[PDB]
């Protein structure tokens, strides 16, 4: 286990870098600031802190007490990214039909928060033998599918009847990434299997690697305003 963890460390601190790189350039510039700035700044926030509570909670469970907390904020934030990352696809379909910044982070936040407390009141990342480990893939599942069916409502609706096209086609691809990171991040905790686990070291690599080059430099707007700070600080 001591082997694997080794290549994970060099994973997870990339995507936490390249999280980085462009979490603060969603609120540094005043120019960007809207409301697909939001919440791609919520989901890079959300990310970052999943990525940093697995890095120093993957098996400590020798404190009880801070393994409990380890394991309800990665809870509660897992499911806080997976529902932004449904937040953004409303809003793609939204701007497609045709400044809330406080009901997004209702959403984003308070039902990942609503269902936290809820179940609460019925390894450090949960009891994976049955209990309410399906309890939570539940609606992380659920919001997963019903975003990808906005995103390809709003796919199917441009492309039979553009900037919109490339934002779902890069936030679909964002979700499967999520998904085939996510899907064995939830493995490398249970076991270590050099088959997934292994992986799920490279899927963070290329997870992070997406968020910071579609829709941090590739926009031709976080680019140009970068740019232009740089151009004009020196």
């Amino acid at each position: 286990d001591l082997l694997l963890d080794v290549i994970t460390w060099v994973g997870i601190l990339l995507s936490l870098v390249c999280l980085l790189i462009c979490i603060f350039t969603f609120c540094f510039f005043r120019g960007l600031q809207s409301d697909r700035n939001t919440i791609h700044k919520n989901l890079c926030i959300s990310l970052f802190v999943a990525e940093l509570l697995f890095l120093i909670g993957i098996n400590r469970t020798d404190q009880p007490i801070a393994c409990a907390v380890f394991a309800a904020l990665l809870h509660f934030f897992f499911l806080a990214a997976f529902t932004w990352m449904f937040l953004e696809g409303v809003q793609l379909y939204i701007m497609l039909v045709e400044s809330r910044r406080k009901y997004f982070y209702l959403v984003g936040y308070g039902m990942p928060a609503l269902i936290v407390a809820v179940s609460a009141a019925v390894v450090c990342w949960l009891r994976l033998d049955t209990y309410f480990i399906w309890s939570f893939i539940g609606p992380a599942t659920l919001i997963i599918m019903l975003n990808v069916i906005f995103l390809g409502i709003a796919l199917y609706k441009m492309f039979h009847h553009d900037n919109i096209k490339s934002w779902v086609i890069g936030a679909i691809a964002l979700l499967c990434l999520l998904g085939l990171t996510w899907a064995f991040g939830l493995m490398y905790i249970n076991e270590s299997t050099v088959i997934m686990a292994y992986l799920f070291t490279i899927f963070n690599s290329l997870q992070g690697m997406f968020i910071f080059i579609f829709h941090c430099v590739l926009q031709k707007k976080v680019r140009k305003e970068y740019g232009k700070c740089l151009r004009t600080h020196a």
